[PDB]
């Protein structure tokens, strides 16, 4: 028994969701992600670690008049995909890059049912970005922009005190990827991080600095 999901506004038609999981040697690990209301629609920015709260955090929404229109993973590791199977069997369209489609099927887990390419997909025409930065974290994380509100969901990328598990991560491209990052995204309101809690542009440069720092550390 793990603490309960979490729904909170955060502005106007966005929604911080939290889900928590007992991993490795790290306890247990909150997980944020949004939702992002579209007039009449809602859409998921990363899935709960399970079915189980996926199919909690739906219900929420559908039982206040809102269709879940889809949802978008940021990067492979289960707390950002870990309820897209949940997702397709109930034909809710879920979203990916090619990229991280790959790295699902390689993982034996099952992949979005829509994929795009390019660094600047728009999932939703001036409301839903998603931006490739570059390698960090992952291979393939991705960041979603909000343009009427200014917020950015930063994802695994965005890592102010230690950049946390690198099992999968380039940290030799890691600082690169987080200056582009924190040009492109300098007038960012509010910067969502998926395992530290709400900041401003500041974590863009809090980040940049331990990935330097961790390079650094690499070395010896
Ligand atoms: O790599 C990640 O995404 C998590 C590791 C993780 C944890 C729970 C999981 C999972 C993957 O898949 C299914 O359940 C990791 C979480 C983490 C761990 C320690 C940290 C941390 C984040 O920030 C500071 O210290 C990260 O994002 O870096
Ligand atoms: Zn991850
Ligand atoms: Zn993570
Ligand atoms: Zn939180």
């Amino acid at each position: 028994s793990l603490p309960d999901l979490k729904i909170e506004k955060l502005d106007e038609g966005v929604y911080v969701h939290t889900s928590f999981e007992e991993v490795n040697g790290w306890g247990v690990v909150p997980k944020h992600g949004l939702v992002v209301l579209v007039n009449a629609e809602a859409y998921l920015i990363d899935t709960p670690f399970t079915a189980k709260d996926t199919e909690k955090l739906v219900t929420w929404f559908v039982e206040r008049g809102y269709k879940i229109k889809g949802s978008i993973s940021s990067h492979f590791h289960s707390d950002s995909t870990g309820g897209i199977e949940w997702l397709n069997s109930r034909s809710i369209p879920t979203y990916a890059s090619e990229l991280t489609n790959e790295l699902l099927k390689k993982d034996g887990k099952v992949q979005a049912t829509n994929s795009f390419s390019g660094v600047n997909y728009w999932l939703v025409k001036n409301k839903i970005e998603v931006f490739y930065p570059g390698p960090g974290h992952t291979p393939d994380n991705v960041v979603v922009w909000l343009p009427e509100r200014k917020i950015l969901f930063g994802g695994c990328f965005i890592k102010p005190y230690g950049l946390g598990n690198l099992g999968d991560a380039n940290i030799e491209a890691w600082p690169k990827s987080a200056k582009l990052l924190k040009s492109k995204y300098g007038k960012a309101k509010l910067v969502v991080p998926s395992h530290s809690e709400v900041g401003d542009a500041s974590l863009l440069k809090l980040t940049l600095e331990q990935a330097v720092k961790g390079l650094n550390e690499s070395k010896k």
